[PDB]
């Protein structure tokens, strides 16, 4: 329970020991080993659960209201992590949930602020 702490722990582990060269911002993929033989499910499996065109939608709104976009991705994660899942999110699905999230909301914003 309370996966709030475990969440940061997941990214914290990745933030430890890195490299990838770096140097300002310019490198955006190209040639790097990862999977190879066999399949490749893992998180990559959820990346396909989002249509290509729909992928742009969540990206577009996020640039304006990441708070709502954050809940949309969380909705699918719960479905995929649980089992309820049974459909590939779409531009309408993202918007549909986003529209429903704005109705329920939570209490306030407090977004991109806990970043410490
Ligand atoms: S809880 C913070 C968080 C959630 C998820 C979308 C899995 N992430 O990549 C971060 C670690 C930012
Ligand atoms: S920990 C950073 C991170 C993990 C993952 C869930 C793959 N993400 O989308 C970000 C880049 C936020």
């Amino acid at each position: 329970m309370d996966p709030e702490l475990q969440c940061i722990r997941e990214c914290r582990l990745a933030q430890l020991k890195n490299n990838s060269g770096g140097t300002n911002g310019d490198r955006n993929s190209g040639a790097n080993n990862g999977g190879g033989e066999n399949s490749a499910p893992v998180g990559a499996a959820i990346a396909n659960f989002l249509e290509p065109q729909a992928l742009e939608r969540l990206s577009r709104v996020a640039l304006v209201r990441r708070d709502r976009a954050q809940a949309v991705e969380t909705y699918l994660k719960k479905l995929i992590a649980t089992n309820n899942v049974t459909h590939k999110i779409t531009e309408a699905e993202i918007v549909s949930i986003l529209n429903g999230i704005a109705k329920q909301q939570n209490s306030q914003n407090n977004s991109k602020i806990i970043f410490e």
